[PDB]
């Protein structure tokens, strides 16, 4: 018993010019125990490097992500732990870009 797989690809939504809600499913392999949280990560459009997108990680399949940058394009992805600790993240949702919508 270890920690969980990697939950499935986010779906991203209600996107304003600086927000967006993140939602995603349960990881099928949850490793034998129960799931304690989700860690959010976001990775701008072409750039390298993955960064945590709340500032601590959530129970419930969804969160609100805010601090996003106008203008800028945004994919994210989201790893599983458990008592065991985080499993690998999964893949990462398709991009949006963040503007306030017209109306
Ligand atoms: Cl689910
Ligand atoms: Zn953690």
């Amino acid at each position: 018993s270890g920690p969980p797989g990697p939950p499935e690809k986010p779906e991203v939504s209600n996107v304003t010019k600086n927000t967006a809600t993140v939602s995603w499913k349960r990881p099928v392999d949850d490793g034998g125990s129960e799931i304690t949280g989700y860690h959010v990560e976001r990775r701008e459009k072409k750039s390298l490097r993955w960064v945590r997108a709340i500032k601590t990680p959530v129970s419930d399949l969804r969160c609100k992500v805010t601090g996003l940058q106008e203008g800028s394009t945004y994919e994210f992805r989201v790893s599983a732990e458990n008592r065991a600790g985080i499993g690998p993240p999964g893949e990462a949702s398709d991009s949006v870009l963040m503007k306030d919508a017209a109306y």
